[PDB]
C-alpha cells in the first residue's frame, strides 16, 4: 500500500495522507467481510444456539488498558474464556476494545434493522483447537451501546482511565473491576445473532465467528462522549478519537442465524 490504513474521519481531519476503508488492502476487499446490517426478522432461529458460559468474567481484576492508535483496548491475557453459545470449542479472551462516535444514532459497526447504536464493544477470543487458520479461529462478542441518562457504574473504571491514555501506545491500570461490570445483566444475553465474517481492521482476515447480542448496554451520553473527549488518534493530538468505525459490508450469499 502507498500509506497507513485509517478511518474516513482521519483522512478528512488531517492533511497527512492515509488509506481510507474503501481503499484498504490485505483481505479487506474479499467477499465475507464484517460489519453487516442484520435484518432481525429474517435471521432464522437455530435451536442449537444455547446460552454462553462466561469464565473469569465475574472476577475483579486491575486491567491494563491502552490506546492503540485506533481504539482503547483492555488486555485480557487469557484471564477469561467462553464456551456454549453454539460455539464448536471453548475460546480464550485476548482483548476488549470499542468503536464509537459522538452522536447517539451512530458509533456501532454492526446495525440491527438499519439502526446504528452509540458504540460497539468487541471482546476478542481465540479458539482452542484440536488436531484434525479456520473460519472460526476468532470469536468476537459484540455488544451494542445505547446512549441515555442512566449512569453505568460498571463502566466508570474504564471511563476514568481514559484521561491517562490520550495518545497512541500509552497504557494505564484501571481501578478494580470485572468484565461483567461492562455487560448487560447475564440473563439478558440468551438472545444473540450469529454469522461468519472478518476482523474489521486490516488485514480483515476472514476467520471470525461473530456474535451480536440483542440486549444493548446502557451508557450515559457523557460517559460515551468521554471517549472522543479524552482520546486521540495521533501523538500530536490533532484528531480526537471518534468514528473509528468500518463502513457496512455486504452479506452476499451468507446466512445470519439467531438463538
Ligand atoms: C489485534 C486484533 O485482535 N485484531 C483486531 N482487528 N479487528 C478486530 S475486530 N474489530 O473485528 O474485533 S480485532
Ligand atoms: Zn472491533
Amino acid at each position: 500500500a502507498e500509506s497507513h490504513w485509517c478511518y474516513e474521519v482521519q483522512a478528512e481531519s488531517s492533511n497527512y495522507p492515509c488509506l481510507v476503508p474503501v481503499k484498504w488492502g490485505g483481505n479487506c476487499q474479499k467477499d465475507r467481510q464484517s460489519p453487516i446490517n442484520i435484518v432481525t426478522t429474517k435471521a432464522k432461529v437455530d435451536k442449537k444456539l444455547g446460552r454462553f458460559f462466561f469464565s473469569g468474567y465475574d472476577k475483579k481484576q486491575t486491567w491494563t488498558v491502552q490506546n492503540n492508535g485506533h481504539s482503547v483496548m483492555m488486555l485480557l491475557e487469557n484471564k477469561a474464556s467462553i464456551s456454549g453459545g453454539g460455539l464448536p470449542a471453548p475460546y480464550q479472551a485476548k482483548q476488549l476494545h470499542l468503536h464509537w462516535s459522538d452522536l447517539p444514532y451512530k458509533g456501532s459497526e454492526h446495525s440491527l434493522d438499519g439502526e446504528h447504536f452509540a458504540m460497539e464493544m468487541h471482546i476478542v477470543h481465540e479458539k482452542e483447537k484440536g488436531t484434525s487458520d479456520p473460519e472460526d479461529e476468532i470469536a468476537v462478542l459484540a455488544f451494542l451501546v445505547e446512549a441515555g441518562t442512566q449512569v453505568n457504574e460498571g463502566f466508570q473504571p474504564l471511563v476514568e482511565a481514559l484521561s491517562n491514555i490520550p495518545k497512541p501506545e500509552m497504557s494505564t491500570t484501571m481501578a478494580e473491576s470485572s468484565l461483567l461490570d461492562l455487560l448487560p445483566k447475564e440473563e439478558k444475553l440468551r438472545h444473540y445473532f450469529r454469522y461468519l465474517g472478518s476482523l474489521t481492521t486490516p488485514t480483515c482476515d476472514e476467520k471470525v465467528v461473530w456474535t451480536v447480542f440483542r440486549e444493548p448496554i446502557q451508557l450515559h451520553r457523557e460517559q460515551i462522549l468521554a471517549f472522543s473527549q479524552k482520546l486521540y488518534y495521533d501523538k500530536e493530538q490533532t484528531v480526537s478519537m471518534k468514528d473509528n468505525v468500518r463502513p457496512l459490508q455486504q452479506l452476499g450469499q451468507r446466512t445470519v442465524i439467531k438463538s
